[PDB]
């Protein structure tokens, strides 16, 4: 069992590390709005939206009962932006850069959890 203030601490520093990635992070810190953008397509192919605010959001309020709940969502952007995007479009490139951070940190966060 883990208390929410501890899963936060230990976690946060791996979402502040996607945040800090400059350009890498900017379509990622909001969340997509389809209307906004005129793509009625992206809710036909993401059913489940996720961006780092709601992450944090989640990771703020106690939302996460389990590490695998938190790194579940961030996969779910990541898979959410390579599914809907071009491979070589700015957004899927921008992700793959997300995904590389993420991955080379998550482990021994995770281990020690």
């Amino acid at each position: 069992i883990f208390k929410p203030e501890e899963l936060r601490q230990a976690l946060m520093p791996t979402l502040e590390a996607l945040y800090r990635q400059d350009p890498e992070s900017l379509p990622f810190r909001q969340p997509v709005d389809p209307q906004l953008l005129g793509i009625p397509d992206y809710f036909d192919i993401v059913k489940n939206p996720m961006d780092l605010s709601t992450i944090k959001r989640k990771l703020d309020t106690g939302q996460y009962q389990e590490p695998w709940q938190y790194v579940d969502d961030v996969w779910l952007m990541f898979n959410n932006a390579w599914l809907y995007n071009r491979k070589t479009s700015r957004v899927y490139k921008f992700c793959s850069k997300l995904a590389e951070v993420f991955e080379q940190e998550i482990d021994p966060v995770m281990q020690s959890l």
